[PDB]
């Protein structure tokens, strides 16, 4: 393997009914590809640079970045690396009502990165479905809710108390994993769609002040893609095997407990989300400081999300993130925090390698 | 001058074991034989003077019935016609194939028929007006250190196990008093007598089988050569004799696992004792052949005492131990192997052959 950096992208969503009703001023502007922010105080205008910038604010202007465009700019390269045998990770970040549960999954009329990636992967595999390489796909779809793990592809029993919790455990080599996760086999995009629909029907959502359907649980969508390649060997064939993992992550939002006025369960889950995001920010800052040659420890273990995504934020995977921000003045502080974490995520690098899985058999040694 | 030829035969699976997928625990490496437990804890290694791996018909050196005969038994005929006494012992637990090797089927014969028919053939070839041959046979059994005959008709009684005695003729060595001896001219007669006797041989349905042998069977052929030589007159009476003995031993069997009370226990005890004395005599004979000064305890058991003149001296002894490769019979297998061994058992432990594919160490080198 060799060093590769985390691909950071940004997306400015358009005004919503709330920012229109309580009429607010546009503050986010794109200077070509830079993203600029003109504070109402007018002390200065901040300017942030990113590997990619997307302007889905307008629906007319040259620069309109639609869902297919976001796909063909971010997700297709990860599919290339997955076919190359690398693990890949993509995760969303942002505050409430920024469009993280839209960019990734999308609506029934404007699908997101998840359906586009799955369909494109299956189609490329069918195109390349020669007798040389036999392909296999497995999937899982789990969530995190008040620091508890839940399986989304497991239909709840005949009760309300059915969110049967699992637990995380560290395999000494493969790293963290979830015990009891119903991995399911994937033939094609239709079955993927059915499973995903069942999952999103099971996921924890709720209405609030700043969203009618907000996600109160982090979501991880994992694919395991196995290529068993045929080769002319003097003995038994089909030893060449490449196993690659794709991990797509829809996180929850910051949510100050004033705008999104809540009480009880809404508040409790709002607190847990906030703590998870704090730990994530600490991890990102620590990896950025690692990239500058200092000595730092990464608090992976302070939360289940970072624990189960340890090998992706750093570790061994081609990683990318999509920051989501609103263009209004009422969300200026959260926009700036998100943009700062995004830009200091760019300095992260991770050592991704091809997962040959032939250590101490013959082939990694022959290499 | 003598030497014990020790041979060990590993049978193949049967249809029942192949159906049940009974595992394999006996393996080969050329001459050596090994036992590797299913627990992967210990590896026992045995060496014998000859091995017969009848496990798979494809492997090179698959021991055919003809191979077994021509390797173990037939040189005994050479020594017999040379004028020297011979003994062939057969040992093996039930289910090992101790009969298939020795007596055999109607289609795949064994040591006994190949031996007898080759004997008849060589006799017919050597028969002239000057030299003649004469063959007598006897068939007795040993049960609780007592002798019985197998070639008489059971009289009209609840039991007619008439015992006999052993006596030491000062010249002819020991012998059995009152034993009937019959003349033979063909394998038809031999087969008829044997098929009569093996209905009288003591057998009972123990835990391990419906018919397990509880007596040591001795089948003796006395072959007399009458030749003539010039004595300045009528050439007459230059006489030689040779004794062939074929012994079928019974199985050991422990009585601590196989709970067994009464007559079964007495039988097993006597079997165990006779086999112990037999092993002592055999090892003493090996040391004598290797040149030490040794005392051979022929007299501590009836079988050894009766076969004294056919183990020691310028006589030729062979032993064939039959074993099964399955795992369920592993205690019997290890026991028979240890019994047949004459020099020493070798023991190691190894689980390092599985080198994760295609001998990984080669590319490491
Ligand atoms: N490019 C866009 N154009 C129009 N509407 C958009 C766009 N992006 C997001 N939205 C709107 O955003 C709303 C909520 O977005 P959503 O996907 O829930 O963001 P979110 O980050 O998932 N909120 P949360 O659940 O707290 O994480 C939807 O009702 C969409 O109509
Ligand atoms: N060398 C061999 N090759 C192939 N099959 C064999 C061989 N030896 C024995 N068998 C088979 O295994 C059977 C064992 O002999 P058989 O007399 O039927 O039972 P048994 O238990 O060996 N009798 P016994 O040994 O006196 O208790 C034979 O009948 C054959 O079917
Ligand atoms: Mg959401």
């Amino acid at each position: 393997g060799s060093n590769s950096q985390v691909t950071v992208a940004v997306r400015v969503r358009p005004f919503s009914k709330r920012e229109k009703t309580e009429k607010a001023s546009q503050v986010v502007f794109t200077n070509g590809e830079e993203i600029t922010v003109e504070h109402p105080d007018m002390k200065q205008v901040y300017s942030f640079i990113y590997d990619v910038s997307f302007w889905s604010f307008d629906e007319c202007h040259p620069g309109y970045a639609s869902q297919t465009t976001v796909y063909e700019t971010l997700a297709a390269p990860l599919l290339d690396r997955a076919f190359e045998g690398y693990n890949t990770c993509l995760f969303a970040y942002g505050q409430t009502g920024s469009g993280k549960s839209y960019t990734m999954m999308g609506l029934n009329e404007e699908p997101g990165i998840i359906p586009r990636f799955c369909e494109d992967l299956f189609a490329q595999i069918a195109k390349k479905q020669t007798s040389e390489v036999s392909y296999h796909l497995e999937m899982s779809f789990f969530e995190v809710y008040n620091e508890k793990i839940h399986d989304l592809l497991v239909c709840k029993g005949e009760n309300g108390q059915r969110k049967q919790p699992l637990r995380a455990r560290e395999h000494p080599v493969s790293g963290p994993y979830v015990e009891g996760l119903s991995m399911n086999v994937v033939s094609s995009y239709s079955d993927i769609q059915s499973w995903l629909e069942l999952g999103n029907k099971q996921r924890a959502t709720a209405a609030t002040g700043m969203n009618d359907k907000s996600s109160r649980s982090h979501s991880v969508f994992t694919l395991v893609m196995t290529q068993t390649k045929t080769e002319v060997v003097e003995g038994e064939e089909h030893d060449h095997r490449i196993t690659s993992r794709i991990n797509l992550v829809d996180l929850a939002g910051s949510e100050r407990c004033s705008t999104a006025h809540s009480s009880g369960q809404r508040l409790k889950e709002g607190v847990s989300i906030n703590k998870s995001l704090l730990t994530l920010g600490k991890v990102i800052s620590a990896l950025s400081e690692q990239a500058n040659g200092k000595r730092v420890f990464i608090p992976y273990r302070e939360s289940t999300l970072t624990w189960l995504l340890k090998e992706s934020l750093g570790g061994n995977s081609k990683t990318a993130m999509i920051a989501t921000v609103s263009p209004a003045a009422s969300n200026i502080e959260e926009t700036l925090s998100t943009l700062r974490y995004a830009t200091q995520a760019r300095l992260i690098v991770n050592i991704a390698k091809v997962n040959e899985d032939m250590n101490a058999k013959l082939i990694r040694e022959l290499k």
